[PDB]
């Protein structure tokens, strides 16, 4: 699982 | 499961 | 799943 | 699923 | 199953 | 099933 | 799992 | 498990 | 598991 | 809006 | 906006 | 904006 | 935002 | 912005 | 910003 | 930032 | 920040 | 900054 916070 | 934030 | 926030 | 806010 | 918000 | 809010 | 906070 | 903080 | 802190 | 996926 | 996958 | 998977 | 993956 | 993943 | 991989 | 991984 | 790995 | 590996 992935999360990416921009 | 992938989530990104923009 | 995916989910992508703009 | 996918999910995406624009 | 599939949802775009525009 | 799909949805699309434009 | 992968978390990236940008 | 991979964490970066940007 | 890597943690940087940016 | 609102989507709910029964 | 909200969506529930049930 | 709120998702759930279930 | 919130996203929960059940 | 929040993400759990069970 | 939050995530909890459960 | 808080990432917890269970 | 905080990470915890369990 | 914090982190615990368990």
């Amino acid at each position: 699982n992935t999360v990416t916070f921009n």
